[PDB]
């Protein structure tokens, strides 16, 4: 795969843009300056084979980059990236990881370290499917743990309920491995939104299948629990992309 | 008003971010590098009194920053910033001025010149109500003029049909003064979308008032014309943010 060109310049550019102009009244500023964050990020992966990375590789970078998150606004998602982000609305309705400083800086970028100077490759990177799971998930897995650990109040979880091959909730997903296990006692409730795509067969419903397993697990951790299927605001958002779908008929 | 801090750092950061990572599959890159674009932008207003500007001040910047735009996808808007951008969906369905390089770079920034060194005022900018009209609209007026000139095929125009103090179409708005006048023979149709805010009194309707004047202007330039009010895709977006509104009742 082809890595992102001029990684350091893109990183520093997004970091200064974020500092001075993004989420100004939504998320707090980070104390470390952009060059200090870059040194920490770069130390985490440079001069290492990518298959040797693990969940602790980026721990110091995330400690430096972590922002306190607003009460009741954190959202988690699985299988519905586009819809969850449209609904979150750039921090106005809900906060996603991609709105936080580290999530915004690295979103969609591709990078890799190497053992030989200068310690990273800006022209070619080995496919990562070849690497062990803890390395493949080193960065975004640590990103999720740190983000989830900072949540307070009610948290929201948006899932896909029309995928016959991928259950709504799975223990091996990022939500299962990194987010749910890191929710602290400052969290009070997990609110689930099950998305049923327009014109597709309905597969998962609240109170049954993997969603019933999720409910049990959440209660076992003493969090309150609730679940809704295509709530109106979410349905309207789906209808805007397919206004003639039968589920979108107006009076 | 308060000037944006670290203006040059923010300008250059956004420029590099855009160049390497933004709108890669919808808009072409420009050929100038970020430092050359900064030089052009800066000389337009630097070392001059804060009100000494006209439509030609940023001429070199806009020439260097202009991109060829996708046929049938250009959208213009008046009085409905949030609704138009949410509907265009960051270049998905339509492109807006704020998705192009110069628009992305300066969106929401505040800046002004002064004669004394460093040539720009880092502490305060005029109420721009204190500056004559050709100065006040120097930057965004030239941005809109250059943008309109590059549009091709069908163009779309979203306006507010519920503002009793301001008509849907005004000859002195940026669309009326800088955009409509710069549409070329390569435009073939102007498609108007009239926004009727939820729960508010309808002020303008297709086929009447300022919209009838607009139709007369469009036809004189030999372009086809059509106008619709709250088309389904837009209504659903309005309803998503206000699901209990009466216009959103389901069958
Ligand atoms: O590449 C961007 C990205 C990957 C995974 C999770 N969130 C953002
Ligand atoms: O400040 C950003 C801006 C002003 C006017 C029009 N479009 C964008």
């Amino acid at each position: 795969i082809v890595p992102t060109r001029e990684l350091e310049n893109v990183f520093l550019g997004r970091c200064k843009d974020y500092e001075i102009t993004r989420y100004l009244d939504i998320l707090p500023r980070v104390r470390s300056d952009c060059s200090a964050l870059w040194k920490d990020f770069f130390k985490a992966f440079s001069f290492k084979n990518p298959c040797d990375l693990d969940l602790g590789s980026y721990k110091d970078f995330f400690t430096s980059a972590q922002q306190q998150l607003p009460k009741n606004k954190v959202m988690f998602w699985s299988g519905v990236y586009d819809e969850a982000h449209d609904y979150a609305n750039t921090g106005r309705k809900y906060i996603t990881l991609e709105d936080t400083l580290p999530g915004y800086m690295l979103n969609s970028l591709v990078w890799c370290g190497q053992r030989a100077n200068p310690g990273f490759n800006e022209k070619v990177c080995p496919d990562f499917k070849t690497c062990p799971v803890q390395a493949r998930e080193s960065f975004w897995g640590m990103a999720s743990s740190s983000y989830a650990h900072s949540a307070e109040g009610e948290v929201t979880y948006m899932v896909d309920g029309s995928n016959p091959k991928v259950p709504a909730y799975r223990p091996d997903s990022f939500f299962g491995k990194y987010e749910l296990p890191n929710l602290t006692n400052k969290v009070t409730r997990v609110k689930v939104i099950v998305l049923h795509r327009l014109g597709e067969k309905i597969i998962e419903k609240c109170g049954a299948g993997s969603l019933l397993d999720l409910e049990k697990l959440v209660k076992a951790k003493h969090f309150a629990f609730d679940c809704v299927e295509n709530p109106r605001a979410v349905l309207f958002l789906l209808c805007s992309d397919n206004p003639n779908a039968r589920e979108c008929r107006l009076a």
